This record gives structure tokens, sequence and C-alpha cells, in this order.
């Protein structure tokens, strides 16, 4: 589980967003399994605009926060899961490391800020969601 909270935004994975978030719906791309929602309160979560390939992200599943290379976000194919069938999932970086299900909303920061979420694993590998190309998010 978990969200970026930048302004009047909570980004979350489309798979994991709630009554409320489709309530108070902004956008929302099943390709890259992403669903941004208005929030009364205004988050203070900084989105990364950059093309850093090293970060950290939060796995839930170890309680830790592992140092990581990613990919670039790229058209990648993605098994059958619990949540969608198998397919292409679009803007999504991969790195080496542990991503149970459950880890999905774990956030890869940057120096610059929040690259993305947790939205996919198997194989021994983590997949991100980029959030960096949605540069609406720092505005209106
Ligand atoms: N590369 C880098 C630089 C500075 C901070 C940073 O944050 C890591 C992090 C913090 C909180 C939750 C999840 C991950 C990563
Ligand atoms: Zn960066």
């Amino acid at each position: 589980s978990g969200a970026i909270y930048v302004g009047n935004y909570r980004v979350v994975n489309r798979h994991l967003a709630t009554h409320n978030d489709w309530a108070n719906l902004v956008w929302e791309d099943s390709s890259r399994d992403l669903l941004v929602s208005s929030t009364t309160a205004q988050g203070c979560d900084t989105i990364a605009r950059c093309d850093c390939q090293t970060g950290v992200y939060y796995c839930s599943s170890r309680r830790k926060h592992y140092p990581v290379s990613f990919s670039k976000p790229s058209l990648i194919f993605v098994e059958a899961s619990e949540y969608y069938p198998a397919r292409y999932q679009s803007h999504l970086m991969l790195a080496v490391g542990h991503s149970e299900p459950g880890d999905c909303g774990g956030i890869l920061r940057c120096q610059h800020g929040v690259v993305g979420i947790v939205s996919t694993g198997g194989n021994g590998l983590v997949g991100f969601a980029d959030v960096r190309d949605l540069l609406w998010l720092d505005e209106e």
C-alpha cells in the first residue's frame, strides 16, 4: 500500500484506488497502474523532475529501504497478476529487488524527490510506475 501527496493530488496504484479516490478522480491510466485523485489538505511530497537512474525505494514486505539502479521508463511486458492480465505496462522502471503485491505504493525517491511507486514484482525484480513525466502534478 502507499501514495504520493503533492499539492491537492493523491497518486496511488490504479489497482489499489478506493471508492473516494474514484469519487474524486482527476486522471487514471490502466496501462501505467496510476490514479490521481483530489485531496482537501495540501501534500508536501516534491515530484522529481530529472533523468536519475538511482534511488531508494521502501519495501513493506522487508520493512527496508533499498538503494537501487532502475531502468528508464519503458513499455515492459508484465505477467498476469491478481489485478491485471499479462500485458505491456507503460512508463515502467525495473530494478533488481524484492517486491510482493502488497509492496505496491512503496515510494522510489532520488535526491530530487519522488520518482514513482512500486507497481510490479516477480522474478526478483521490482517495477516502479514513473510519475516524473506528469508535470501538472506541480501546479493547478
Ligand atoms: N537517493 C535518495 C536521496 C535522498 C533521499 C532518498 O529518499 C529515500 C527514501 C526516503 C523515504 C522513503 C523511501 C525512500 C533517496
Ligand atoms: Zn533525480
